[PDB]
């Protein structure tokens, strides 16, 4: 496969980050690949696709970078949900600071 060959650290590089997603589940890859990769993703896709996505830790301060603080709020109730359960997280913080997560994490994990 070659989803990432640039990235300084995809999802893929980011041990802590891929790491944590390396427990993907059905349900999860459901919602997961279902919106984020528009596939049903299957067994070396779920796993290298969760892992190189198209590149969390991109740029942010860009027109794009607001425009994932309003989809992920929203997903930020439920995303967090299903995503948090595997995302680097435990379920804790207020609204406010789940969607910053997004904006530092999902826009810069690492």
């Amino acid at each position: 496969f070659t989803i990432a060959q640039g990235k300084g650290q995809k999802l893929c590089e980011i041990e802590r980050i891929h790491f944590f997603l390396s427990k993907k589940k059905t349900d999860e890859l459901r919602n997961l690949h279902k919106l984020l990769y528009n596939r049903p993703g299957t067994v070396s896709s779920l796993k290298k696709n969760v892992g190189q996505f198209s590149g969390f830790p991109f740029e942010k301060g860009s027109v794009q970078y607001k425009k994932k603080e309003e989809m992920l709020k929203k997903f930020r109730n439920a995303m967090l949900k299903s995503i948090c359960e595997v995302l680097d997280l435990e379920r804790s913080g207020v609204n406010s600071e789940l969607v910053k997560r997004i904006l530092n994490f999902l826009m810069h994990p690492k």
